[PDB]
């Protein structure tokens, strides 16, 4: 079977992160069999030593000599640590000299929670491990590849990272999906800069068979575990959606509404004539859709769900004592029966298996073999190769640019609304949006949330008339956007429409260095992490907070490109646009599937090419009016027109101005 | 170099169309070296005999014996002929038994004209050779592959066939682009039906180095030839656009306007105070942008351009004597100078080369090698592999579904307009559109162009009130849509907005047969050709005619899918939607680049999945209103808002209802 492989990559040096097991371990193995000298990097020394010994033994069997010189290991390497990545590159260059192939394979599953239950630090950790690490290693190795006149960067993405003009929603995995999309977008935008010397591509396998305790989660894996979590999350979502909806139209505070749940009795809540209709209807559903042997059919929640529900409420700025659930009656085991858990387990498994046109799961070996043959192709760059595929799954096309205003019925919903606008750099866009909502569509007030005092003063001077009239309020957020939103909620009330623009402009630094330069001026590893903080994490933090705070709609706005933006700014803007589409699509589907009201969509001020941009003041006026129209199209709330069909249309989409 | 290849496909039987030269010849060569028995099909016997001898000689050199049994040829096989495809399959099965790999490689360049200069029979020929032939061979070979439990269909598409959610405009190549997109769409929609036994994928290489006299045109090729044609076409486009525009706002007939060109004197036309401003301004441009040594700077046209211009005018229903240009003064050679031709030649070459990130053209051998390694992958189906790529080129994202109505300024342009509606099956959509234009937006009249008398009577009964009032006229087109449009032009006047819906519904027949069946009920080769005639050729014929007839806008409407459409209807609808997007994007760019006024866009009534469809009368009412909004968004003309920026936005787009 190895006949076709031996000699294919003779003379090459390859660095494989996550190289002791899974797909990475097989790519390392097969590259070594093909003749490459390999460095395997991962955290655990023992697993690396086992893999190294297995590969060296196989190399000796096929005839290689001095096998200790062909397979090296780099233990204690966690790709989320910049210092560990710097050490890995020094160790690899010391062992083998210049790296020919950088195989950016290591990937972690991430937080595995809905955005509204996702810690911000958890999101950041996934980006550091899965995405920022890929830029970091490219930044350290590409100078030597360019100098020698050849190199290859391969980012191991996922089918769930999407494709060129479409996002793929991956509910409960937004951090992961964004990291995967970012890996592909990095190949797409850097290819022109890295060429002709260096190829950069991504692989996007679908689910791959492997160790049930490991992997990034595309494969079925652990069933009873995945199922029980799904059932616990479903109970949390149903309770949270009913309490949020009840609070919106009931005179009682969230504290008073949560007090209705304290007897923890489903039948008593359904039968309570004074309980809000959303809670009584929910209790009816728990009794009907429930297994009579499961205590979840007679009890509303348990201590674990209650704590996670309380965390959502506190994070949404609702006021409740921390000990509100201290005396909650504990429901008897089983909360969910074995039958319920096994039914959900079969649903998870069959769902994944049912996507496959070929009705067979590829192996890690199969995926690695297709990848190692693909590496021999010298005529591809900026591509995403699918070593496995043939999947039936939902897709969200991105980049539509032909649109108009929403219906007068949708625009009528804006009268007397509380609008939040977030931004700093885009003063023209912010001024025009505040004026459109206040002057044209009768919003009651606009809360302008900026980053700095200088930004606040600039907006206050631009909107002096609305400031004086008490229609425009300004808040300075700094790096504490969630606390700034809590200030807005307490002082000015909860938002209806929200528009989120980035605080910062894109940097103007080179993306590659000259062949004989030290690359000292090129976008640094720290600067790439800052780009992700300002252009991706910013939107995630706002979306998480606004959804938790019962915002009606949210428009995520990407950076602006113009006819005079630098070529590097166009590349970075397109990297952000593609990567954020993964977030928008995923959170849109999460929201829709969990009966959350919020409509979340993306409005792009970034275009693929300079030639598409306005060239004169007339075309610029047309562009700014298109921006206002795009934002109103995604922020005007659906009138009580609110169907399942209309609901799916108005969430997780991206439109280009 | 062959070490990695020998044995990879041992025991396989492969059929390669266009197998005597180019990419196909190399795929045949490398599959044979890898151990497959190959059948090479093409038209010329001599080139097939040369290729067969070269491959057999190379097989003997590497150690194969009885090489005459491993490489067979099938001369006189033109893939555009159904009878020749039937003979090819009988010859291959007689030689080798069951085919394992069907390599649908043969492709012709096609007409190589703008849509408005493209003969309808030429378009049909390209579809037969490049697309219908692929279905035909799959239909003949898949029953035996399913029976044996394995098979592979590979369609050789092009980067210019587009990708999953994006079309790629290919001006002057619409027939070719549609055929290439259709090959990819066939892999995308048939994969679920052909699985698990059969894999179906496409390859989409970018430009490939080859014989300058051959190939499908992605590579630079012949320069002085490509350039002189571009210059001749540019003169034709500029003259045609100026005459069409002048005729629209001048009291003189097209005959009288063309008489201004008969002295064939640029300076005299510019200096004529009675000549329309569009013609005087054009003559000024010919004098300024022209080479003084070129007779095209002092003469408007030559006999060749004049005949092609007269053909456009006659095909647009303008009345002119066939001998109008019989006495045209012949301009002295050179009409275009060597300097002008060489400048354009360098532009063509540099344009193609400048797209490549790797600044190197892949060879046929390189592309075939990557393809033969890819064929070993058993875990992919419905995919498009790019064996070469890394290209900078324009892309048109498709499938946007969040939109609203156009501006009141655009809708005001519809008052007193002449609307043409084309269709038959979609009576509800046709009735609602005629009523929207007449009752809501004050169109003067609607011309309803149907296929049959029964269709006409159905529409006349649905629209009885507008029929009686003389606001709704009905014409029966049959299979003569162009003559039907000429009747509408003569009797009712030239159209402003035009909506083109398919006359026919999609068929309800199986797309695959049972393993042990004869497949007698499965979609036949003739039925697949009929599907292309009714769902692709229909729109091309209407777009070609309407653009030539000075229509203001055109909406191409795809088939309707509902919550109750069969699974085969969903597959066929999606095949059409993807394939027609290639046409819409290409003609939109052709029109924009040649200063044609017409706005051409696509409105899709097809969705990817059943779960997205309306489920009740309320959601169905929402869907039909969305259809009207989509059509008005693409058909309301741009008010004298008509800029270069707005122009590019409003052409070649596709929106999903
Ligand atoms: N599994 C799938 O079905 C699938 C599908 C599509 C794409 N992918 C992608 O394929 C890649 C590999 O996935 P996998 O399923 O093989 O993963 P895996 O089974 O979890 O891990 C394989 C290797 O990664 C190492 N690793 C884990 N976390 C690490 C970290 N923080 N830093 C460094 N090394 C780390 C492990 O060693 P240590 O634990 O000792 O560090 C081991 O060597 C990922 O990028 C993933 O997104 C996977
Ligand atoms: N050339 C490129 O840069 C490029 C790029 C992307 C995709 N492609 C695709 O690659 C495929 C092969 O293209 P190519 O450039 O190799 O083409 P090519 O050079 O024109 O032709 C190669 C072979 O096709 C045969 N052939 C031509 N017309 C035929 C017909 N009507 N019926 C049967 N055989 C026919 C030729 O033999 P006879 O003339 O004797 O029949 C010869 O064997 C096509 O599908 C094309 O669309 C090409
Ligand atoms: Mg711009
Ligand atoms: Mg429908």
């Amino acid at each position: 079977w190895a006949e076709s492989l031996i000699g294919l990559h003779l003379g090459k040096v390859a660095l494989i992160t996550g190289g002791s097991a899974g797909i990475g371990g097989q790519i390392g193995r097969l590259l070594a069999l093909s003749g490459a000298r390999v460095m395997l990097a991962a955290r655990d020394r023992h697993k690396l030593e086992q893999m190294q010994a297995m590969i060296q033994s196989e190399l000796a069997e096929v005839g290689y000599t001095d096998v200790e010189d062909r397979v090296h290991i780099a233990p204690g390497c966690d790709v989320s640590s910049e210092a560990q990545l710097a050490d890995l590159v020094e160790r690899t260059l010391s062992a083998f000299g210049t790296v020919d192939y950088l195989i950016n394979n290591a990937g972690i599953a991430g937080v595995e929670e809905m955005v509204i239950d996702m810690p911000v630090e958890g999101w950041r950790h996934t980006l550091f491990a899965n995405l920022i690490s890929n830029y970091s290693l490219m930044r350290k190795l590409a100078p030597l590849m360019k100098k020698q006149g050849s190199g290859y960067i391969l980012n191991v993405s996922s089918y769930f990272g999407g494709e060129k003009d479409a996002a793929i929603p991956y509910p409960n995995r937004a951090d992961y999906a964004v990291s995967k999309a970012g890996q592909r977008a990095m190949a797409e935008v850097f290819a022109r800069f890295l060429g002709p010397e260096i190829q950069i591509n991504a692989i996007a396998p679908g689910p791959v068979e492997g160790d049930r305790l490991r992997g990034t989660g595309e494969r079925p894996g652990l069933f009873a575990r995945r199922a029980r979590l799904i059932l616990e999350n479903k109970r949390l979502n149903e309770l949270h959606a009913a309490l949020i909806a009840a609070a919106r139209t009931d005179e009682r505070s969230m504290h008073e509404l949560v007090e209705l749940l304290l007897p923890n009795d489903v039948a008593a809540l359904e039968q309570n004539p004074a309980a809000p209709t959303a809670l009584r209807e929910l209790a009816r559903r728990f009794r009907s859709e429930g297994d009579p042997a499961a205590s979840s059919s007679s009890a509303l929640l348990n201590r674990s769900i209650a704590a996670k529900l309380l965390a959502r409420l506190h994070n949404g700025g609702y006021v409740l004592p921390a000990d509100i659930f201290a005396n909650l009656p504990n429901p008897p085991d089983p909360f969910f029966t074995r039958a319920q858990i096994d039914r959900e387990a079969r649903k998870v498994r069959d769902g994944i298996m049912g996507m496959l046109y070929l009705q067979r799961m590829p192996t890690e070996f199969d995926v690695a073999m297709a990848t190692v043959y693909y590496l021999a192709d010298r005529n591809v760059s900026g591509e995403t190769f699918h070593p496995s595929g043939g999947l039936r799954y939902e897709r969200t096309p991105t980049g539509g640019e032909l649109f108009g205003l929403p219906s007068p019925e949708r625009l009528a919903e804006l009268v007397g609304s509380t609008v939040y606008l977030i931004g700093e750099h885009l003063t023209e866009h912010l001024n025009l949006l505040a004026r459109a909502y206040l002057e044209r569509y009768g919003a009651r007030q606009v809360v302008m949330i900026v980053e700095t005092e200088t930004g606040a003063e600039t907006m206050r001077r631009l909107l002096h008339d609305h400031v004086e009239a008490g229609r425009l309020m300004t808040i300075v957020a700094g790096d504490q956007i969630e606390a700034a939103i809590d200030q807005a909620i307490t002082r000015y009330g909860r938002p209806g429409p929200v528009v989120c623009t980035p605080f910062r402009p894109l940097p103007t630094v080179p993306l590659v260095g000259r062949k004989d330069s030290d690359w000292s001026t090129v976008l640094s590893e720290a600067e790439f992490a800052e780009l992700c903080e300002h252009q991706l994490t910013h939107h995630f933090r706002v979306a998480r907070k606004i959804a938790l705070s019962d915002g009606a709609s949210l428009a995520l706005v990407t950076p602006e490109t113009t006819a005079t933006s630098t070529t590097e700014q166009f590349a970075l803007a397109n990297f952000i646009k593609t990567t954020l589409h993964a977030f928008t699509a995923t959170i849109g589907v999460e929201s829709e599937r969990t009966a959350q009201r919020i409509l979340i969509n993306q409005v792009d001020l970034t275009r693929r090419a300079r030639a598409e941009e306005p060239r004169d003041p007339h075309e610029r006026q047309q562009e700014l009016e298109r921006f206002i129209e795009a934002v109103l199209l995604v922020t005007a709330p659906l009138p009580p027109a609110d169907t399942r069909y209309a609901g799916r249309i108005h969430r997780g989409r991206a439109i280009t101005v």
